[PDB]
């Protein structure tokens, strides 16, 4: 892992934020946008109203926070997390509400419409805001993913994770025990909404160029029961060809709804 963090040095986040948040990928328009499908997996499985509790804690959050915007209306007390200060920074730059902050309003209106609860986008965005209290470092390839005296209430009812594991495990393996890391932040019966890339094995930020660890729909559900989890929902969004840009060599998104047992 010494060249993963060695290469994360150089990751800017504004210019991720335009490679995967920013049009064509951050269109909100067309259905069969990639964006739309992860909002609709995440609506979805909380709509079940089968995954409750206080407190949530988001692993590897990078400079984005579409992925709580359905879960941000379940858990009051969420903990954001990330390896990096920049990436801690830009996140804390759109929780204060700061100037530079990027406009993940297509991502709330989606979100509420979704939903369909009426909701407005910007009660959406002050709810979300609200239920952050912290904005902590986190290293999941630590068998003791968040320190020691992490404010963090542990364990967390639920944990919410998007393109993180894969994109700083250098082989299999490796995120296989990255995936256990993080598992002791949960509690028994509680639930894990995993989002993460499919045959990717690299993708650009800027000056950064990090390299992925190729995984498919088949070793994330094996590792996930490798690691004691029951997979209640796994599925698979196959990038068209139009999303298929010069940023990466993704091929596809998987969003997995898995339970500790
Ligand atoms: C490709 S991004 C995902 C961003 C965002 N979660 C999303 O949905 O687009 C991977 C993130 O993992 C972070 N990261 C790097 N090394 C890490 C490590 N050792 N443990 C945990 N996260 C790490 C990076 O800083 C980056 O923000
Ligand atoms: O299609 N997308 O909306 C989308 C969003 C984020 C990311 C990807 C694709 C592929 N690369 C990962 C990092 O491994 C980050
Ligand atoms: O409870 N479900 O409706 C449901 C639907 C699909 C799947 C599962 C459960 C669990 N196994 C995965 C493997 O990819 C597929």
């Amino acid at each position: 892992q010494a060249a993963v963090a060695s290469a994360y040095q150089r990751f800017e986040p504004r210019a991720y934020l335009r490679n995967n948040y920013a049009p064509p990928r951050g269109d909100l328009c067309n259905p069969n946008g990639v964006g739309p499908w992860k909002l609709r997996c995440l609506a979805q499985t909380f709509a079940t109203g089968e995954v409750s509790g206080r407190t949530l804690i988001d692993i590897g959050s990078g400079p984005t926070v579409y992925q709580l915007l359905s879960a941000c209306s379940h858990f009051e007390d969420i903990t954001m997390t990330d390896f990096l200060e920049v990436n801690r920074q830009e996140l804390g730059r759109w929780l204060q509400e700061e100037p530079g902050a990027f406009n993940w309003s297509m991502y709330s209106q989606h979100a509420c419409l979704i939903e369909g609860k009426g909701e407005c986008w910007q009660d959406k965005e002050r709810q979300l805001r609200a239920r952050v209290k912290r904005v902590l470092p986190i290293d999941v390839h630590q068998p003791q993913p968040l320190g020691a005296g992490s404010p963090a209430p542990l364990p967390a009812d639920a944990l919410v994770s998007a393109f993180c594991l894969e994109a700083v495990s250098p082989d299999l393996a490796s995120f296989q025990r990255a995936l256990d890391h993080i598992t002791t932040l949960l509690r028994p019966g509680g639930h894990l909404l995993l989002i993460g890339a499919l045959e990717e094995s690299w993708y650009l930020a800027g000056e950064a160029r990090l390299t992925v660890v190729p995984v498919s729909e088949e070793e994330v559900r094996e590792a996930l029961v490798r690691s004691g989890y029951k997979v209640r929902d796994l599925r698979t969004y196959i990038m068209p060809a139009h999303l298929q840009t010069g940023v990466d060599d993704v091929k596809g998104v998987f969003f997995a709804w898995a339970q500790k047992v």
